[PDB]
């Protein structure tokens, strides 16, 4: 489009720069791709552009790392099993101010850059919120000029590709590397050994871990560009490789696959501990290889380890990399020969832990037998940490034996386990939750005893999202109308969006916000038509619930509301209702039966609603296939209503909530997670808040939740449960949804029925405001304008100042 | 060295070319390797040079393939399970006339190009002679301007790396891709499906192969440059990939490894049929994917398949790709719907078979049950081919039922099998052996009945070696002294070496041939000192036997001679003997017990001989570790004496024999394989020929070989067998060599003792000539001068004119 090249936030199309981009495009098509224009495909053109853009990172990548060596700042190591990065081409162009130049160069070559961008595979190396937070954090750490290093695993297969077949989720391997990854640099020369199994000999000058099996860790380094500051940081992802030296010869070569399976595939558990040995091996793999780099780089700076916490921070993204605590102790004591007490002082000052969930089934609780077999020296070190930690508890709280049992790292029972959260708190100088309400409940309840011992350890760091990917990349139209009024500083100073409150009565700004939303809705409809031949009514409210499928996130409550809308149309067909397209998307864990039944229920509801001639285009319910970072970038800018309807107390923070608020959707939600802070920033009058608060959920727990009472008192709810039970939504298999009904009626931990009446009433208010386009858009302006707190730049600045002890800077490196 | 840059055969160091090479080297170090001079290692510098040199192939690679599309010549498909390519950097520089320019550019950058060349991994995708012949053939087909396509498998692990530990072979995985392969281009867009298992439904319009398991074949294309003719051909190697769509989800992802194991590792059997299913899958994998390319490219030329054999040749390197015969029939009949008779006419005119061995245990004889399960439609087609073929036999030779049983493709017994050689002869218009003596024995004996049916099918194509890798690359000093007298035309017209017979009395040429040998000996000694801290006496005759370890190649006969030399020194210590360094190298198949015992015997003989103070430096025996193409390039130019001592009738051709003759070694050998033709070309007076001829071996077989008779009649032999038996060469384990003694005395198929006396006497004559350096060197000149027949250019010109029906050309493509 000619239109999109006039977007000033996308930079300058300099004549020499355009000429050079075309030259290098053609150079890569020839020398790199070994193609000519006769045979070249759109994929070949995508790769020629990707190589051309990647070359623009290299000088800044080398100079940035040279700068950190020379200036010797404190280094931040961000350890995560997940980095949900998405696509890289657009993000690179945005951060280097190359987007308009590349759009013009490709146009001059007879190509549409947006078609080329759709060829790129997502780097889907995460499940959901935690993994995407790691990705936004890498972006903000580079934008803030921090000497920050993301460390994780290079999964051969990321989160599975979801296909919907006969209304059911099917899973296929996410072969994201099939055509190569042009962004990464393989570093085989920097391969390190990781040890497993073996035994401890206690001997010579102390303990020695012997007779181990080795797996090599081969690093792949990916550039992480800051926003227009010439900073390019590194994400290092480890790949498993069989060791150099060793059923017979052929079988021994094939059996190299077993070690190499450590990095083969992302475990698709979101919020659930499965306890597989292979997952424990992945966790140790990342920790062991990463801490070897940390120690080596420390020793090569400007051995005495008193200075180690002044030069190193290790941030633990959940408990997944918790083995960093005993691994650091193992290296410092067994290899560097530090006294235990000195080693422990260093470890606690180096490490900090971010907690992401309250749900008990999420908590990592590894059997001691498994740790004994796989990591015998680490289990010895965990026991020693536990003895010394509980000695501190016993001294602070003399005779409180109940408190000792509650705080122990060792959990008793038929299977003895290590509570990895307790290990992280003991071994960390800072423990944070991820929204105000969550961090408070860690202090008040979940970790109350630990808070009472060491109150100074407990912090809050409300989550955030990067306004590069989640505004400038995905919604250039909105980014442009904002920049037209307040300039471009807001892109790395998002609190400047508050200036937009000056425009709540500005006719041109009201017109333009609505125009941009409508453009985004047309573009999303065009995507569904092009990729799926699915039609949506463009004259409908786009009601969107996208996130992983879980009982706690209550996609089932949304289902009850969609059926309510359907039954109310059938009862009073002549009554006008605001037309809606209700879109639900997200992946279910392959083993999570209830979540897979919920996906089938959503499609089955569509099979009735979307074909009923009385309804026609007044209501449609669609299941958005294969929800992932690139799809979020398409649907979130199109959304009118953001569904954030978790049971109060269950969602620690959320981040999709923030993405919707930044992109001009109004929110319907509970007072849960960061929704509380979003409502505070915008004013509750600008949010559709409904349902039980935490205190109400707790009062129901005290007397007992009886779903039958709700069924007995609410006729419209009874009608729906009877439709589900009798086969109205599965006439070929009338008992198909029996397990959902049984769960709702008798075993619902998430109290769906208890929020049904307030939710339906709140949804009526949504429809009432949508009937007034001017007031809808003015309320949207009040939301976009107060979204600034939810920048991950704010979040990272707080981590830097309050945990890591480093001062952020938006100052440019030279060219 | 300044010296080596004055070698005119290595081309011009043009000022602009040197400037451009340095610029692009530095460009690749920055943009490709993401390194600076501060961190760069010798490996990084090797890769910067490799990328710089590879870029010089690309324009010619694209133009060559465009030229074949435009001119539409007949295409030659060379199918092999092995391509023993060696290293690529030097070969590329030689063939593009870039060697002196690259040597000067690297020198100006403060680097030694020869040190950089030693960093490159061999592409060790073969076992020995057959695989190396495929590699020399790709080089000669490009030099002769043929539209030739090599097709094979991209093994992740080639022939195992051999370590010698306590005197024994140990095997390690050959991880040749650890640091990447800069020469290949991955072509994931050209991935094709290969089918396995399933069943035949006979139905609709005929047979259909259904319910199969799919493995994808992903091609990697490697350039194959001709010698200074601007021709760059392609070697396409297929890599196994699991199919797009599918113990649970995690196990299903891990289980992708099973399909991917098809291309994991080269079977290290040289001359032995093991019958593993995985090997049959590799063979079908190559054939199925390759023939899909052949059919698609035929259809896109300038469907009627009458023209198919005018546009396609398929050359079968041994029986390994024999399934090409029934696969072509399957495609033509089941997919293209040709009449059987028409399909068979086309298949026989397209296919030709090269036989490489006479040893019965080498012959591929697949169980029918295995073929039925894995390839049910192919087994049906093989049975139909067999019925129609035997009907022809029965018509030509009425009532010769014995002949029908002998010629059948089906072998009867406790396990019914398919004789793949018989399938290849039935389905090929040409069958060739690989030296005159071998091709004659195919007609006279091995395939006598097939010869009697179709005499016109049987041909000879004496093997050859490329004089690029095996003279100009590996022995630039010799190449230069030759070019000083006869110019450079001989490099792709090797019969011009006959002009050197004019120099047998030329004092300067005699001086220079000896000088070059001595330089090569110093360089090889320096290699053993640098890499192994092994000293060799530079004032010794270098007696070299390098080839795979087999009983038929009689490394054991060489052992008997080394012990003879040792015992004769001990008996008469004051008697002068020509000092020797006896070098033996080669790999044993991991399952071949006798070959592994022979390696241990060679090292054990060294353990005594090399430490005996009476012997000191008069005799040394060393086992050259990890013999492979790059080591051949080092040791062969250093050799004085070439050991080619197979039992008469056992070595079909040989090619190492040829390499030694071209590089200035004299040969000691039997009248076996190509040794017969080498002696004919040079004159038998210039060869150390000894031992039984084939007719003598056959006469011993008729009366029975009794090793005891030799033992009883030859005291020096009895002394050695008693030393082996009593533990003289294994004092810590006196019975260690019992199995070798038992085999020699009672079960020796290769008649070692029957050639012992003639071999020792012949070796005396070698020593007598070595005492006369002038006459030694004059005999060497007579050998180098008559080595021209053994160019693979001669071999390929014969394949082209006599089998493929194409005329070779040494004419240049434009720049």
């Amino acid at each position: 489009q000619e239109k999109r090249k006039q977007i000033s936030v996308r930079g300058l199309a300099g004549v020499e720069n355009v000429t050079e981009l075309k030259k290098n495009f053609n150079r890569h098509l020839h020398f790199t791709l070994v193609k000519d224009r006769n045979v070249a495909t759109p994929r070949d053109y995508y790769f020629a552009l990707a190589h051309t853009v990647r070359d623009h990172l290299v000088g800044r990548w080398i100079r940035t790392q040279q700068h950190y060596y020379e200036k010797d700042p404190k280094r931040i190591y961000y350890l995560s099993l997940e980095f949900y990065m998405g696509r890289t081409l657009q993000n690179t162009m945005v951060n280097l101010a190359l987007e308009n130049a590349c759009d013009e160069a490709t146009y001059q070559l007879g190509l549409d850059m947006e078609e080329l961008e759709e060829i790129e595979e997502d780097a889907g190396l995460g499940n959901g919120g935690l993994g995407r937070l790691a990705a936004c954090f890498l972006d903000s750490m580079a934008t803030l000029g921090l000497a920050a290093y993301g460390y994780g695993i290079r999964y051969e297969f990321g989160i599975f590709n979801q296909k919907i077949c006969g209304g059911w989720q099917m899973e296929e391997a996410d072969d994201w590397l099939r055509y190569g990854n042009p962004w990464e640099k393989a570093r085989p020369e920097f391969t390190l050994p990781v040890h497993f199994y073996g035994r401890v000999e206690h001997t010579s000058q102390g303990a020695k871990w012997v007779d181990t099996q080795v797996v090599l860790a081969m690093p792949y380094d990916t550039p992480v560009p800051g926003y227009r500051n010439n900073v390019v940081n590194t994400m290092r992802l480890w790949s498993a490789k069989a060791p150099n030296d060793f059923g017979g010869y052929i079988q021994a070569v094939l059996d190299r696959n077993l070690a190499e399976n450590i990095s083969r595939v992302l475990y698709p558990n979101d919020n659930f501990f499965e306890g597989k040995e292979l997952r424990l091996k992945q966790e140790y793999f990342v920790v062991a290889a990463t801490l070897q780099d940390i120690i080596r780089r420390f020793k090569s700076s400007k051995t005495n380890f008193d200075a180690f916490p002044d030069k190193v921070a290790i941030q633990l993204n959940d408990t997944h990399p918790s083995l960093a605590i005993p691994e650091l102790m193992r290296v410092l004591v067994d290899l560097e020969r530090l006294d235990w007490d000195k080693a422990w002082e260093v470890t606690v000052k180096t490490c900090a832990y971010t907690n992401h969930t309250v749900i008990p089934e999420a908590l990592e609780r590894w059997p001691v037998h498994l740790l004994e077999t796989l990591l015998p020296r680490h289990l010895q070190i965990i026991y020693e940490i536990n003895q010394r930690f509980l000695n501190r508890v016993a001294a602070a709280f003399p005779g409180d034996v109940d408190r000792l049992r509650r705080m122990s790292l060792v959990e008793e029972g038929a299977v003895k386990r290590i509570n990895m959260a307790h290990l992280c708190i003991a071994g960390s100088h800072a423990v944070n939750g991820v929204a105000r309400i969550h961090s408070e409940i860690l202090k008040k309840t979940i970790f109350k005893d630990f808070y009472e011992l060491e109150p100074h350890k407990f912090q809050n760091k409300t989550n955030g999202i990067t306004p590069r990917r989640w505004l400038v990349l995905c919604n250039p139209g909105l980014a442009e109308i904002i920049a037209e009024r307040i300039g471009e500083e807001y892109i790395s100073d998002l609190d400047q969006l508050r200036k937009l409150l000056s425009y709540v009565d500005d006719e041109a700004f009201i017109r333009d916000v609505a125009k941009v939303k409508q453009e985004n809705k047309l573009k999303f409809a065009a995507y569904l038509e092009r990729e799926y031949k699915v039609h949506i009514n463009p004259n409908s409210l786009f009601d969107v619930q996208v996130k992983r499928i879980h009982e706690y996130k209550r996609q089932l409550l949304n289902c009850l509301h969609v059926i309510t809308l359907y039954n109310r149309i059938k009862k009073e067909p002549n009554k006008f209702v605001v037309p809606r397209t209700v879109m639900i998307g997200g992946k279910a864990a392959p083993g999570y039966h209830m979540a897979k039944m919920i996906i089938k229920l959503i499609t089955a509801i569509g099979d009735v609603v979307n074909h009923d001639p009385v309804v026609g285009d007044r209501l449609r319910v669609i299941f958005l296939e294969n929800y992932r970072v690139s799809l979020a970038e398409k649907v979130i800018p199109a959304a009118d209503l953001s569904e954030q309807i978790s049971t109060a107390g269950t969602e620690a923070s959320g981040t999709g909530n923030m993405k919707f608020m930044l992109n001009g959707a109004l929110t319907i939600g509970t007072m849960d997670g960061a929704n509380v802070e979003m409502a505070e920033e915008a004013g509750e009058e600008n949010f559709f808040i409904f349902g039980m608060r935490v205190e109400d959920v707790d009062r129901l727990d005290q007397r007992g939740y009886n779903a039958q009472e709700y069924y007995d008192r609410i006729p419209e709810l009874r009608q729906i449960i009877e439709q589900l039970s009798s086969g109205f939504f599965s006439p070929k298999q009338p008992d198909l949804f029996k397990d959902i009904v049984n769960m709702l009626m008798h075993h619902d931990r998430f109290k769906v029925f208890a929020d049904y009446e307030e939710y339906v009433k709140c949804q009526e208010r949504v429809s009432a405001l949508y009937k007034n386009p001017r007031e809808w858009t003015r309320m949207v302006i009040r939301n976009i304008a107060t979204s600034g707190k939810f920048s991950s730049d704010r979040t990272i600045a707080q981590y830097a100042r309050e945990i890591w002890g480093v001062e952020p800077s938006r100052q440019r490196l030279p060219a």
